């Protein structure tokens, strides 16, 4: 038994929820929270902007230590850093942003890396400003996660069609 609440359950192990991931971790306090990182750990926009900004840009602060020391990440790695007033960890994984031109089967080896923590709340890898196609996302979620990850979909009209639409 875990404390996430009001989730769609999809299989064994993937939940769905329409939730604001920032609001969903200050409530449950994850052991892990995913991040929709860049190589960079240049938390801008989109889900990574959102969670830095509840952090009072601590994971940003934090996130130019980490790559000063060990350089860029990889598409398709990730790193474990603080997860700060939001979460124990914060797993920062790195999915193909298409809008650059990355490889989306490198979309697969992005998700493989939740592999190694048994319980996440995570967004969808690669969608919203990463110009990945959201049901493709979680298709890939639901095909290469084993372990129990919680998904928050921010919008209301994508997670009734990712619901409507899932196989
Ligand atoms: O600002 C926030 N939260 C927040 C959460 C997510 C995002 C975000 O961009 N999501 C992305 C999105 C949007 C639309 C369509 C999509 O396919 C996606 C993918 C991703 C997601 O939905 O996972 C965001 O920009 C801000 N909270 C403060 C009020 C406390």
């Amino acid at each position: 038994v875990n404390s996430f609440s009001g989730y769609l359950k999809l299989t064994d192990n993937v939940y769905i929820k329409n939730a604001d991931i920032v609001e969903e971790a200050k409530k449950v306090k994850p052991t892990v929270v995913v991040n929709a990182a860049n190589v960079y750990l240049k938390h801008g926009g989109g889900v990574a902007g959102a969670l830095n900004k509840a952090t009072n840009n601590a994971m940003q602060v934090e996130s130019d230590d980490y790559i000063a020391t060990n350089g860029p990440l990889k598409v398709g790695g990730s790193c474990v850093l603080s997860g700060h007033n939001l979460a124990k960890h914060c797993l920062h994984v790195v999915g193909p942003n298409v809008n650059k031109g990355e490889d989306i089967q490198l979309l697969k080896s992005a998700y493989e890396n939740f592999n190694q923590h048994e319980v996440l709340l995570a967004p969808l890898l690669s969608a919203g400003i990463f110009g990945a196609d959201p049901i493709h996302s979680l298709r890939v979620c639901v095909d290469t996660v084993r372990t129990n990850v919680y998904l928050a979909v921010f919008d209301k009209n994508l997670y009734d069609k990712l619901v409507s639409s899932f196989l």
